[PDB]
């Protein structure tokens, strides 16, 4: 699975240090960002730039509150990547993969990414997968 | 233990995509960079930085090639970090520290690295430890 890194996407920092995940990661969330979809990578990028920007400066979160986000370029974007955690709402325990204009073809993207995860010990192989991606 | 991550130290990204590492780490390696000595923050990350391009330009690594380096200034920087294997001859399946300066208090600095490293997950509670130091 091909995933840009946050320098691909110009991230900036966490404004402030996130907290570390505990692995390996016993589950996983599927989630809908409900922005506009993207189909190029400058399109996608853009677009994960202004979800950062949202995140931090108007909703208050330290980072981009995700953990992963994939979107319509058929990329995966790591937004706080495999050890650090999202906070609330979201779950400090869960891996959370959001979806820009979430599609069968991304969504199959997405559960390559947890294959590999497991495979590579972040996920454990008794995981619980929730998918909320229809709400 | 506190940790300078790439952007504090202003990496460049690899020059193409790391290879993953497995977890749990089943082996820490110390290994010596025979760099000199730094003592405060601004001094160890021009160092880091030198280190980094070093290894890009001059051994052709994709990287900086360790996981973590740590530091006089008793800082840890994150090289490859806890997600990617160094490359050749390096062992793909191995968390690499490399010491600037190598001292008892970079050692101190590093072991805790360690503890937190096995609290976390990403090292086994069996880990060996390989000592590259001379
Ligand atoms: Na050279």
């Amino acid at each position: 699975v091909k995933i840009v890194t946050r320098p691909y996407w110009l991230a900036q920092p966490p404004i402030v240090p996130l907290t570390p995940l505990k692995l390996p990661i016993e589950s996983v969330r599927f989630v809908a960002t409900n922005t506009p979809s993207c189909f190029t990578q400058a399109e996608c990028t853009f677009r994960v730039r202004l979800l950062q920007n949202w995140h931090i400066e108007s909703n208050g979160y330290k980072d981009i509150n995700y953990n992963f986000v994939a979107a319509g370029d058929e990329n995966i974007y790591e937004a706080r990547g495999w050890d650090h955690s999202c906070e609330p709402p979201k779950d400090a325990d869960e891996l959370v993969v959001a979806f820009i204009g979430p599609s069968s073809s991304n969504k199959k993207i997405a559960l390559e990414l947890i294959k590999q995860g497991i495979k590579l010990g972040h996920i454990s192989k008794n995981y619980s997968l929730i998918d909320d991606l229809e709400k």
